[PDB]
RNA sequence: GUACUAGGCCACGGUGGCACUGAAAAGGGGCCACGGUUCUUAUGAACCCAGCAGUGUUGAAUUUUGGACAAUCGCUUGAACGGCGGAUCCAGAUGCUGCUUACAAA
């Protein structure tokens, strides 16, 4: 009941009403700003620490061209098929950036010796790491 | 609705006219006239990069006077992995891109 909210219900964790019984007037309502989209792209790149445009753009078109069920459990599946997120799922680093340095050493051993594609992934199902 | 990719077909080879041969006609085949470029002791001859590189003007801007027949593919030759091809294949300079890139050591 409390948990498992809607996957796009992130407007309940930004500003709320009828749960704050004080300050009846002067309540901040959200304006028409696209800066939350730009900072959400910042939340996307900060989960990779990578240069802003090219990687998230290339993963965006790959996420469109892979399958067409939806864009929410599958676009983050395109995020999750990437190798630095995959290493963070294994737990070989404190965070994504340290894992990126570890793969920058080529300490990693994806599919035998090394990933053939270091910056882009993409780990298909059936690929050892 | 509008600049390219590669490739289909046509047209043209400084300009214009025409012919041989060939089954079919001419981009480094033949003849004449033009317009250029050089030289003559001036009488006349030689040549025509919209082939490759390269030069010069203009341009905001335009590449190396590279290697090679080995791969094709073509032409040719009955030896000979033969001969040739600025087609091509490989390298350069140069926009776009996809893709890596810390060294040490087995």
């Amino acid at each position: 009941y409390w948990q498992a909210r809607s996957l796009l219900h992130e407007s309940n964790l930004h500003l709320d009403a009828l749960g704050e019984n004080p300050r009846y007037l002067r309540l901040r309502r959200v304006g028409s700003l696209f800066a939350t989209k730009l900072q959400n792209v910042r939340k996307l790149r900060l989960l990779l620490g990578f240069q802003r445009r090219g990687f998230v753009q290339k993963l965006y078109e790959h996420s469109l061209l892979a399958r067409g069920s939806d864009r929410m459990w599958k676009m983050v599946c395109a995020m999750e098929a990437t190798l630095p997120m995959t290493v963070t799922r294994m737990g070989l680093a404190e965070d994504v950036v340290g894992a990126a340095t570890a793969i920058r050493n080529d300490k990693i051993y994806v599919n035998g010796k090394q990933p053939v594609m270091p910056r882009k992934g993409l780990l298909e199902p059936g690929d050892v790491v």
